[PDB]
C-alpha cells in the first residue's frame, strides 16, 4: 500500500488529555469499547480489512488468548523488530511506512496506542484523521494519570459532527454518552 491516509484513533480525559495510568486505561467505558471495535473492524469494500497498528508494549498487554485482534490485520511496531509478515493477520515492522509495503487488501488503517506510539506518529504527515473520544469528569484531578498525549491541536481543526458521522458510515454515534461519573462524546480532528 504506497502513502495511504492514516487515522490515530484514542480516548482522552479533558482538559490535560490524560490517556493511561500504570499501563492500563484509567476508565472502563463499556459502549465506547464496542465503538473502537465497530469503527476499526468495519469496511465498505467487498474482500477488504483494516488494519490496527500498535506499540509492542500494547501487544504484549494483551493476554495472549486475546491476540491477535480479531477481523482485522494487527501490525505491531518494535525498533528491534524485522519487516517480515508472520502470519495472514500478524506483522511485524519497525517502522510504520515500511510495515505498510507488506499489506493489500486493506480499506482503512488505525494506529491503536500507545502512548509512545501516539506522541511520535502524530508528527508523521501520514497521519490526516484523529479520532477522539473526549471524556468530561466532575473532578478530573480525583483521576490518576501518568501518560498523557502531547499533542499539537492548534495544527488542527475539530469537524463537525455531519463529518464524523461520514467517516463511520452506519455506525450509532449518541451524544454525551454517560458511565458512572464520565460523559464522552466522538470527535473528528483533521490537519488544517
Ligand atoms: N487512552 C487510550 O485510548 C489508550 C491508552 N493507551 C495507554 O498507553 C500506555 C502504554 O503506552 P506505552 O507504554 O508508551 O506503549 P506503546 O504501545 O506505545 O509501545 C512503545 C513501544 O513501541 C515501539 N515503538 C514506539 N515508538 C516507535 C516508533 N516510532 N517506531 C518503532 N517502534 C516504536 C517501541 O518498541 P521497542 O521497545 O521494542 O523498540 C516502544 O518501546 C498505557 O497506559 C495504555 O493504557 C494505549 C492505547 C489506547
Ligand atoms: C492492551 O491492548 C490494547 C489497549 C488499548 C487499545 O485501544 C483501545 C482500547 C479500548 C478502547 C479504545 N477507545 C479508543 N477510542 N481508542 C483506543 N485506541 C481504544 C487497544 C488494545
Amino acid at each position: 500500500m504506497l502513502k495511504p491516509n492514516v487515522a490515530i484513533i484514542v480516548a482522552a480525559l479533558k482538559p490535560a488529555l490524560g490517556i493511561g495510568y500504570k499501563g492500563k486505561m484509567p476508565w472502563r467505558l463499556r459502549k465506547e469499547i464496542r465503538y473502537f471495535k465497530d469503527v476499526t473492524t468495519r469496511t465498505t469494500k467487498p474482500n477488504t480489512r483494516n488494519a490496527v497498528i500498535m506499540g509492542r508494549k500494547t501487544w504484549e498487554s494483551i493476554p495472549q488468548k486475546f491476540r491477535p485482534l480479531p477481523d482485522r490485520l494487527n501490525i505491531i511496531l518494535s525498533r528491534s523488530y524485522e519487516n517480515e509478515i508472520i502470519d495472514d493477520n500478524i506483522i511485524h515492522a519497525s517502522s510504520i511506512e515500511s510495515s505498510l509495503n507488506l499489506v493489500s487488501d486493506v480499506e482503512r488503517v488505525f494506529i491503536i496506542g500507545g502512548a509512545e506510539i501516539y506522541n511520535e506518529l502524530i508528527n508523521n504527515s501520514l497521519v490526516s484523521h484523529l479520532l477522539i473520544t473526549e471524556i468530561e469528569h466532575p473532578s478530573p484531578e480525583s483521576i490518576e494519570m501518568d501518560t498523557f498525549l502531547k499533542f499539537p491541536l492548534e495544527s488542527w481543526t475539530k469537524q463537525p459532527k455531519s463529518e464524523l458521522q461520514k467517516f463511520v458510515g452506519d455506525t450509532v454515534l449518541e451524544d454525551d454518552i454517560k458511565e458512572g461519573d464520565f460523559t464522552y462524546n466522538y470527535t473528528l480532528w483533521t490537519r488544517k
